[PDB]
């Protein structure tokens, strides 16, 4: 089995209105108006599934597929069983809706896929299409994933797994994966993927960047917010900003940039803490980070 | 035909003593200890052959090939018949020696393939050669190169060409070549390219950085020195700088790094000057960038 890498619970509530600390620590207001808070970019979120009536999220979802047995299973039916699919999308897209909670990418849209259970678990067989799927999808209007954010992993170099990650990568998909904190080692361990650690709002402790983990509020079942620790949840700061980077680098290039290119932009945008390269990667999100450079030289 | 990046030949002087100001506004030396000077890595320049002898560069130069018909053309002679090749060979890589100029990497080796003619063109076909021949190359004890220079343009998008650029790039060689000034469009127009753009010292302007290409004094023929301006002259800073951010870069990470790595390797190591990207693309050539922003936060 592949499952959620483990994280801790902290809280649920019924309640919140706050932009959360990490949307705020990664400087993603400071670029929203640039990148029009990441309109035109899908976010493919791999998870437990989620809450398609949550308040914060219900005008950002466009569609889902369900790859797992649950519930029949009706590939309609991608309703988070977990509450772990729900807090992911809330913190890539949660809408400004005077409360609540807000995300990464507040403008851009979630497509769901449900490739786990509600125990948190999928066979890998679902991993690899729920790759494949967000890379052919369409919407209506002839709209497209170019990033996909997981927070799961596998003991297992699986090739059919391996090769949707290349199959994502030469079509342009951002692939995105929280590091196993072996036992959780891919898809994330696979060079062509994004691997994201995690650090606390005091910024303290193979990866390409590292984003916030720890006391993480956002959007949860029944309408609520829960707040969870762990790795997994600083994948999906990551697979948010990587919207409002496509949307900055594509503007300002005019033109558009391959995965290849579309990585470089952002792992510019990471000031390395001070942490080794294992640790930390190439540093923390930093959504600013060029505009404070422009202009500066020696 | 293919042919250089047209340049204007601004002086030759004959004896030096100094670092050239493009080394240094590039802050090669700032990088030079912790990158070992280039030590370890290969760079090919494809050109127009090279002095082979030249006080500055002899000991920097482990081998080359002759593609062309000048010459016989014996494949053993890649001496220059132009002038450009040597320049650009001095920019790359040459010696720390006391006199004469110095290179962006000092310590790295040079690997000369002459595929353009004593009047600085060259069938396209010799270009494609000359890809894959430095893409395959091994050495005596299987050294290869990491690195591919070269400062011309064509008009035609062929394919032979396109697929020896795609041969570099899915082998992990990064492939550096000037946006010349739509006659000149080829190779540099390619996704997979490093499209070098240029700048004055005074920072004053499809390409991915800017580096300094107007009064470049570098290694010409007859033992000499020549100063050239033009785009074309941009190029060589850049592959001289991936010779050192490859090797600090893998020291850092502990790993191996892709082809694709490495190209975020560079441009995070990339200040903007605060045109749009379009123009300057990722920004100014700065080694030194990710030491100065280390630690630096709101
Ligand atoms: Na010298």
């Amino acid at each position: 089995k592949f499952r959620l890498i483990p994280y801790k619970q902290v809280d649920k509530v019924s309640a919140l209105s706050e932009v959360p600390m990490g949307v705020e620590i990664v400087e993603a207001p400071a670029v929203w108006r640039a990148s029009a808070k990441g309109a035109g970019q899908i976010i493919g979120v791999i998870d437990t599934g989620c809450q398609v009536d949550h308040p914060d999220l219900a005008e950002r979802i466009i569609g889902g597929v369900n790859l797992t047995t649950d519930y029949g299973g009706d590939e309609t039916n991608f309703s988070d069983n977990n509450g772990h699919g729900t807090h992911v999308a809330g913190t890539v897209a949660a809408a400004e809706t005077g409360s609540g909670v807000v995300g990464v990418a507040p403008k851009a849209d979630l497509f769901i896929i449900k490739a786990l259970s509600g125990d948190g678990s999928g066979e890998m067989g679902w991993i690899a299409k729920a790759i494949r799927y967000a890379v052919d999808w369409r919407g209506p209007k002839g709209e497209q994933m170019r990033i996909i954010t997981m927070s799961l992993g596998g003991p297992t170099d699986s090739e059919e797994l391996h090769d949707a990650v290349k199959y994502a990568v030469s079509n342009n998909v951002s692939v995105v994966c929280a590091a196993g904190n072996n036992e959780f080692a891919y898809p994330a361990a696979y060079n062509e993927v994004i691997a994201v650690g995690a650090v606390d709002f005091d910024l303290r402790l193979e990866i390409d960047i590292v984003a916030p983990g720890v006391g993480i509020k956002s959007t949860y079942l029944d309408s609520g917010y829960a707040e969870l620790s762990g790795t997994a949840m600083a994948a999906p700061h990551v697979a948010g900003a990587l919207a409002l980077i496509i949307n900055l680098a594509e503007d300002a290039f005019k033109r558009s940039l391959s995965e290849t290119e579309i990585y470089a932009q952002l792992v510019r945008r990471a000031t390395p803490i001070g942490f080794t390269a294992q640790a930390e990667g190439n540093g923390f999100l930093t959504l600013d980070l060029v505009e404070r450079i422009t202009g500066q030289f020696t």
